[PDB]
């Protein structure tokens, strides 16, 4: 079983094309059993994102209080599945943005375990 925050980094980091969310998908497996509707991917450092979890807090988008937003903007990537998009094929529409990035982040050291928005 895969914890909440390897899963975090698995779906959401690419520390670091229009076909970059069809390929970025498929190879983080959220394309097998259902095509995830919508992914983030944030290309800084995850040195810098964990460090999220350390700066603003803000209210989750489920109620929670255990959610952060950077106090930067980050370079990200938004997937969205396009209409004609269809398991098992999947497809994908990418956008590159900067933006600042919400997480909650949970555990001992807290660490981002799920990616709340990007704002
Ligand atoms: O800007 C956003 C907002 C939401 N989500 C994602 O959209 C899904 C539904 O809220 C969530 O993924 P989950 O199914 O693993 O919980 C969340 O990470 C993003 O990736 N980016
Ligand atoms: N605000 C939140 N805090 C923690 N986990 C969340 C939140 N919103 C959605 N999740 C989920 O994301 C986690 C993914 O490991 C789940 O364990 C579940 O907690």
């Amino acid at each position: 079983k895969e914890s909440a925050a390897a899963k975090f980094e698995r779906q959401h980091m690419d520390s670091g094309s229009s076909n970059y969310c069809n390929l970025m998908m498929c190879c983080r497996k959220m394309t097998q059993g259902k095509c995830k509707p919508v992914n983030t991917f944030v290309h800084e450092s995850l040195a810098d994102v964990k460090a999220v979890c350390s700066q603003k807090k803000v209210t989750c988008k489920n109620g929670q209080t255990n959610c952060y937003q950077s106090k930067s903007t980050m370079r990200i990537t938004d997937c969205r599945e396009t209409g004609s998009s269809k398991y098992p094929n999947c497809a994908y529409k990418t956008t590159q943005v900067e933006k600042h990035i919400i997480v909650a982040c949970g555990g001992k050291p807290s660490v981002p375990v799920h990616f709340d928005a990007s704002v």
